[PDB]
């Protein structure tokens, strides 16, 4: 999607991303809608800038952590993060 949805998915997600518990269910059904969302090739590279705009943006934020997030409500992504990983720019 044109890096929009997606920045508004990911705001309840962001708290465990950053820091914290959960993350909540409005969190999860987000996952699964992100890995929905990004399918297209135009959708990668949309979803790619949005990161490096925002998570980026916010450095004091814990990718590794958010590592766990879909090995936990039950669902994968086509690539995990473009913080310690890459914009996978398919
Ligand atoms: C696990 C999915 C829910 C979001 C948690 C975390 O991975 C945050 C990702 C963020 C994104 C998207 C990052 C990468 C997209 C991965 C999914 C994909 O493109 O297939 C932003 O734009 C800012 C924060």
């Amino acid at each position: 999607i044109d890096c929009g949805h997606v920045d508004s998915l990911v705001r309840p997600c962001l708290s465990y991303v950053q820091g914290g518990p959960g993350p909540s269910g409005q969190c999860c059904d987000g996952v699964k809608n992100l890995h929905n969302q990004a399918r297209s090739q135009s959708d990668r590279q949309s979803a790619c800038n949005c990161l490096k705009g925002i998570a980026r943006g916010i450095h004091n934020l814990n990718e590794d952590n958010a590592r766990s997030i879909p090995p936990k409500c039950g669902v994968n992504l086509p690539y995990t993060i473009s913080l310690n990983i890459d914009c996978s720019r398919v």
